[PDB]
């Protein structure tokens, strides 16, 4: 075979069954990522996401070099480029990791027709998720589970997730390496941010370095004693948790730099070491399982990220409020907790889950009454771990738009922050114009006596904006609106 392995997610060598399929019996293997650099033509994506991808690609290329090969980065779009690629390279097999996401599936079906037309074999393997999602759906009467509880019931009756696949052999690769030309970089090289047209003046090291090598190091650290105890054995929220963690895995999971199956098993194995003669609870895997739940929900729903025409979504008459949406996106709400979180997100590409809940509540049902759809869009742009399934699903969950929500109240834009970080140091860090404020006022600086504002060297409404809404009034009206909306839902 002359094989091509197409990277999309699954940006790793480890736990890559599709790659193994490409390699077996091949005369030549080429690994490709098809990159569309025409930014203007597509929804905006932030620098943090682009950089993470490029770094992930650099890492793969680096790893491939160890196998005497290279990454082929091909510029363009897949449907546009594949037919030429098949001819020019004489490909007989194409492999990739399966994509459950509805747009992804659609794209993939089209490529599969093209491949057939060209007499190219296609092998796909599901390694993005723990389980075979279609199986979960099948067991459920051919519809996705719409509660986490039902979802847990379904997997509970199922076989365990497959173990991570064996690594590709160095020698297996070497038996099939492709001719690398010495002009390779010009045509197939991994671009730099500068090259793609991003401004890099004064851009320091990424908070979340891309790639498989980083991801593997993080996993090992994640399972060392200190992280294990804090994460799993005795977990409690604290202010320091707000900060990006050297053991955070979520971006790596999103990009496929880290296998979910590897994480799941490494975690189980650690649990067994720690805990004698017990089987773990499902909650041990909760971060993964919530991810699976949303993927399962998404896969058959092309309208998943939309309100109107989405079968699982409550129809709610959201405000169109462009100015408000803009202030939220830019961290200029005048609520320092909300502003600080939005600042961290824009700057770094990750925020804590509780932080996401806070800003999402504020945008939607809590304060602004703007559609969750707008929130999804912003997160899509800025948030490293925000894919189609998890992002939309979470937003709909939070906003009480889907997944059967026996209500819980929205977080207070002031109280929650103060509770989460009483010191106020998180605010001081991300909104240093407010660093002067004492802790008692840093979350609600508008309430500070004028002498306080002056000592702080920050006059509210001059050096930092006033709060854009009155929370107590707004929340009261909103809570009533939500109650009315539920009341007006047909009961059965
Ligand atoms: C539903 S849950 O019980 O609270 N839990 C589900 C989960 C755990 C791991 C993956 O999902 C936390 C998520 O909701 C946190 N989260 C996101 C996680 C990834 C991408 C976007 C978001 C997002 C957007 C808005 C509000 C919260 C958000």
């Amino acid at each position: 075979a002359s094989s091509v392995h197409w990277f999309r997610k699954g940006l790793r060598l480890h736990d890559n069954p599709a790659l193994l399929a490409a390699v077996r019996g091949a005369r030549c293997v080429r690994c490709v990522y098809i990159l569309d650099p025409w930014f203007a033509a597509s929804s905006s994506v932030g620098i943090n996401r682009w950089r993470f991808l490029l770094q992930s690609l650099e890492d793969l290329d680096t790893s491939l070099r160890k196998l005497n090969s290279r990454l082929f980065v091909v510029r363009g779009q897949p449907a546009d480029v594949f037919p030429r690629l098949f001819k020019e390279w004489g490909v007989t097999r194409l492999t990739f990791e399966y994509d459950s996401e509805p747009f992804g599936k659609e794209r993939d079906a089209a490529i599969m027709k093209m491949a057939k037309e060209a007499g190219v074999e296609v092998v796909t393997e599901n390694s993005h998720t723990l389980y075979d999602l279609d199986r979960i759906i099948e067991l459920n009467g051919q519809k996705p589970p719409l509660t986490y509880k039902r979802f847990q019931a379904l997997i509970s009756r199922m076989e365990l997730p497959k173990k991570p696949a064996v690594a590709v052999s160095s020698q297996q690769m070497e038996s099939c390496r492709a001719e690398i030309q010495e002009n390779h970089d010009d045509t197939y090289g991994v671009p730099s941010l500068e090259e793609l047209g991003f401004p890099t003046e004064g851009l320091g090291p990424a908070v979340w370095q891309g790639g498989e090598t980083e991801a593997l190091a993080r996993l090992d650290k994640h399972l060392e004693r200190k992280a294990w105890v804090a994460n799993y054995e005795r977990p409690r929220m604290n202010a320091n948790s707000l900060l990006a963690s050297p053991t955070g895995l979520s971006p790596y999971l999103r990009f496929g730099c880290l296998s979910c199956r590897l994480f799941y098993y490494r975690l189980w194995d650690l649990y067994k070491k720690v805990k004698r003669n017990s089987t773990p609870p499902l909650s041990l895997f909760g971060q993964l399982l919530w991810r699976e739940f949303f993927y399962t929900a998404a896969t058959n729903n092309p309208r998943f990220d939309r309100m109107e025409g989405n079968p699982i979504c409550i129809q709610i008459p959201w405000d169109r409020n462009p100015e408000a949406l803009a202030k939220w996106a830019e961290g200029k709400t005048g609520f320092p907790w909300i502003d600080a979180i939005m600042t961290q997100l824009r700057q770094e590409g990750w925020i804590h889950h509780l932080a996401r809940h806070a800003v999402a509540c504020f945008l939607t049902r809590g304060d602004l009454w703007v559609s969750w759809e707008s929130g999804v869009r912003v997160f899509d742009e800025l948030l490293l771990d925000a894919d189609f399934s998890v992002n939309a699903g979470s937003w709909m969950w939070l906003s009480c738009s889907a997944f059967f929500q026996q209500f819980f109240h929205c977080y207070c834009p002031v109280g929650f922050g103060r509770r989460t970080d009483p010191s106020g140091d998180y605010i001081r860090r991300y909104l240093p114009k407010l660093k002067g404020f004492p802790s008692r006022y840093i979350y609600e600086p508008w309430n500070a006596p004028e002498s306080v504002q002056k000592a702080a060297k920050c006059i509210i409404g001059v050096d930092y904006p006033r709060p854009i809404v009155n929370h107590a009034e707004t929340s009261r009206l909103n809570i009533e609106r939500m109650k009315q909306i539920y009341q007006q839902l047909s009961r059965y």
